[PDB]
């Protein structure tokens, strides 16, 4: 539909709080009578607050007592039951005229609904109302004479008004401002949707039960540690939330009756208060130690329950947010001894009660704007699993107790990694090109500044150079450094190294001489292929061949036929290239990547995107970056042509658009920062022939993805992720949804590739929880050239693949699974 303006949307949520005030400030209740007004009026006459009115007078609300005990009773099974007891709760009252107790009486069997306003009632107060209604009806069939109340709520208000001025109010405020000083203002629980700017009070609930076995074991666990059943659940829930949110401390609220003095237990009115329970979990505590910490802080809080919670918020957070509740966002209520809750004042509110069978049951109400139902159901499953582990052994570390169910674990490890695709595992990278040469020998393969090379012409040039490399000792796992700017001969060199059975080492002449000299010496190549004009000299017994110019003419005398498979002797497990990466602060590391992983990476890309022979790909990425690997070899393996961009031609700001239009470029790559420059460049709207844009290397903002759509409505935008140590890319996400999110996911693993989000102990985390990304499958590189200790540090055994010798790569990146089985990049683990 047509979207609302910013002022319309913001005002709509303000009008939604008006309905929030209608459901949150009432106390509903329903009692069914099975059997054959004197009791209703008798309850009002003895409860002074039931006939109390409220109005304004001289700049302050006043209390008006009355003596009129007159109950205002009002007089399809499925439709009338659920709906009219919902409207009875949403029925607004009037503080001035009209009573504050609403009742509906409708039919031997009759159902009487009772409703009270929160200004003169609690949840406890209706339980007192049920005590008198069940007794006054048994006496009016067989107010003050039978039993007299000791006080009235007006006297408690006079006691509170004096207590708020006394020194005991100042002392309880000093404890709370110290107990909750520096506590986290907002819990970072993983949400399925970003938190709205204004708090959405739409809520839903699920049913959770503790079976008879767990309830008994929790009672025995509580008796042994001196805690109660509510305190044991508090410790477990606080332990789970801190584990899910990735925070050391969590604050959980709890409503208390605040009727400690035995004088007020029989009265009705507004007595309920709220306590903020701050639980710490740093230092890896045990189950026994955690229960003792919760015991210290529950007792210290329940003795300071007189101070209203509103004054705790005003002292701690005089400035607060509008998107969440202050101090705490989670609530645990214990109802030791109603329609489904559809309103959520907090993110999660866990309600539990002790049933007659001894089992613990209740509900978990969640804000539907933040969580899906399945997420809340898994949340309740973790709590029950955590509680069972605490009963099994109360001496173990609480934050390492297993909480994942068997269904979610299988989904995370197996189902969301079901990427097995049958690709030829006996073919090398250059053999993919050679197979395409036989299918289309005269098709255009390479374009550079007007010059062209067909598939057969490119293959013949590469075969000549490959024979010259073979004569210089190039073979399996031997390296050949290549130092050249972009030109036709760059691709001739790369294919020739692969054809000779070696691995190419790209040396970008733009880098300073110091780094080029290190890489040239660290890779210890057999041959340096050098473009005419470059002055890089290896020494060290390395052979130097000219790549172009008159000095390259000698190896043109080599026959242009392909070398046999036994001549080169290369196999898919041999190296295809060594590309260097700088590890933060230190020397660059040469990543050894084998043929089989590159072939898998290229064959998945064609299966996913279907590049056709008629298309052109733009080679614009410096070949020291592994993005160029698929820029080179993807089009050449399927029959398309590769357009070599001018060296530093993008220094001319208009070159990129002119080349896209002039050469009918259909596919090209951008790091998100350069994509922003592209959509902001002049004439970008002329590029309507572009088919695909691949993004990788940085986080892709959703706003940039949306900007690309408005500039080029036809282009398919794809977000890819993967380190050099896992062959270019391992996950992909198509930005094809009608509405794109702000955080663009990195997607799902590619063919024959697996992903894992693990905690510090190598265990899988629940869905939505942040952990370290680990990569498995055929694209995991062999390791770092000449650096075996770091290789063992980052390339660790794979305990999931079911294959001996398989390895995972520890990325050092933080990520999390989403509900739809897609991954999200969250930044560096450090
Ligand atoms: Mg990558």
């Amino acid at each position: 539909n047509a979207p609302l303006s910013f002022a319309q949307q913001r005002l709509w949520f303000i009008a939604q709080m008006s309905r929030e005030a209608s459901g949150a400030y009432h106390v509903p209740g329903g009692l069914r009578l099975r059997g054959e007004r004197a009791a209703l009026d008798r309850i009002m006459a003895r409860h002074e607050v039931l006939r109390t009115r409220f109005e304004w007078h001289e700049g302050e609300p006043v209390q008006c007592i009355d003596a009129e005990a007159r109950f205002p009773l009002v007089r399809g099974e499925a439709a009338e039951l659920a709906h009219w007891q919902q409207v009875e709760a949403r029925s607004p009252f009037d503080l001035g005229t009209g009573p504050l107790i609403r009742g509906r009486l409708l039919k031997q069997e009759h159902v009487l609904l009772l409703t009270m306003h929160h200004i003169v009632s609690d949840g406890w107060s209706m339980s007192v109302l049920a005590h008198e209604l069940g007794t006054l009806y048994r006496a009016y069939a067989q107010v003050d004479p039978l039993p007299a109340l000791p006080l009235q709520y007006a006297d408690y208000a006079l006691w509170q008004r004096r207590w708020l001025d006394g020194e005991r109010q100042q002392r309880q405020l000093a404890y709370w401002q110290q107990q909750l000083a520096g506590a986290p203002a907002l819990v970072s629980l993983p949400t399925d949707r970003p938190r709205p700017a204004l708090q959405d009070y739409r809520g839903d609930s699920i049913e959770l039960t503790f079976d008879a076995g767990l309830s008994q074991g929790l009672r025995a666990l509580s008796q042994r540690h001196g805690t109660t059943l509510y305190m044991t659940v508090l410790a477990a829930w606080a332990a789970l939330v801190a584990r899910l949110a990735g925070q050391p401390e969590v604050v959980i609220g709890t409503p208390v009756a605040n009727r400690q003095r035995a004088e007020l237990e029989g009265l009705i009115g507004f007595f309920v208060n709220t306590l903020a329970l701050r639980v710490d979990l740093g230092g890896e505590p045990s189950v026994a130690g955690l229960l003792a910490q919760v015991r210290e802080r529950v007792l210290a809080a329940q003795s300071h329950q007189d101070l209203p919670f509103e004054q705790v918020v005003e002292a701690l957070k005089p400035e607060r947010s509008l998107s969440h509740s202050p101090v705490f966002q989670l609530m645990l209520s214990w109802e030791s001894s109603p329609v489904r809750e559809r309103s959520a004042q907090f993110d999660l509110s866990l309600h539990l009660h002790e049933a007659a069978d001894g089992t613990v049951a209740g509900s978990l109400t969640y804000a539907s704007a933040l969580y899906e139902r399945e997420t809340v159901q898994r949340h309740a499953g973790y709590l029950k699993a955590l509680l069972a582990g605490m009963v099994a052994d109360d001496t173990q570390p609480v934050q390492r107790i297993g909480i994942l169910g068997e269904a979610e674990r299988h989904r995370l490890l197996v189902e969301w990694n079901d990427t097995a695709r049958e690709h030829p595992r006996t073919v090398c990278v250059h053999e993919l090109f050679e197979q395409q040469v036989e299918r289309s020998p005269d098709a255009v393969a390479l374009v550079y500044e007007g010059q062209q090379l067909s598939y057969r012409e490119l293959d013949r040039q590469a075969n000549r150079l490959a024979r010259q490399l073979k004569a210089l000792g190039v073979g399996p796992d031997e390296r050949v450094a290549v130092c050249t700017e972009r030109c036709l001969e760059m691709v001739v060199a790369l294919l020739a190294v692969l054809k000779a059975g070696g691995a190419y080492v790209p040396l970008d002449p733009g880098y300073p001489a110091e780094r080029l000299e290190y890489m040239l010496a660290d890779s210890a190549p057999k041959v340096l292929l050098r473009q005419s004009g470059q002055t890089l000299e290896p020494g060290a017994g390395v052979a130097v061949l000219a790549l172009d110019g008159e000095a390259s003419q000698p190896w043109q005398a080599q026959p242009a036929q392909r070398l046999s498979r036994d001549d080169s002797g290369v196999q898919p497990h041999h190296l295809a290239y060594v590309i260097y990466t700088s590890g933060s602060t230190g020397r660059p590391k040469g990543v050894m990547v084998e043929h089989a992983g590159v072939v898998n990476r290229l064959l998945w890309m064609q299966r996913a995107y279907g590049l056709q022979p008629q298309e052109a790909v733009l080679q614009k990425t410096p070949f020291g970056f592994d993005v160029s690997v698929w820029e080179f070899f993807w089009p050449l393996a399927v029959g398309a042509r590769l357009v070599m961009a001018r060296p530093q031609g993008q220094q001319d700001p208009a070159y990129l658009v002119e080349t896209i239009v002039g050469q009918d470029i259909g596919t090209l790559h951008f790091v998100p920062s350069m994509l922003q420059a592209f959509v902001d460049s002049e004439g970008v709207q002329r590029c309507r022939g572009v088919r695909r844009i691949v993004c990788s290397g940085e986080a892709l903002p959703g706003a940039l993805a949306r900007r690309l759509r408005q500039q080029l409505p036809q282009v398919e935008l794809h977000n890819l992720y993967g380190p050099t140590e896992a062959t270019v890319d391992v996950t992909a996400w198509a930005c094809d949804a009608a509405e794109l999110p702000d955080n663009i996911p990195i997607g799902r693993p590619v063919d024959n590739t697996t992903m894992y989000v693990l905690d510090a102990h190598g265990q899988p985390v629940p869905t939505g929880v942040a952990g370290e990304i680990h990569i498995g499958g055929v694209q995991v590189a062999r390791g770092y050239l000449g650096r075996p200790e770091l290789t063992r540090e980052r390339f660790v055994p794979d305990p999931y693949a079911g294959r001996p010798g398989a390895r995972l790569y520890k990325t050092g990146d933080l990520g999390r699974w989403l509900l739809d089985g897609t991954l999200e990049y969250l930044g560096r683990n450090d």
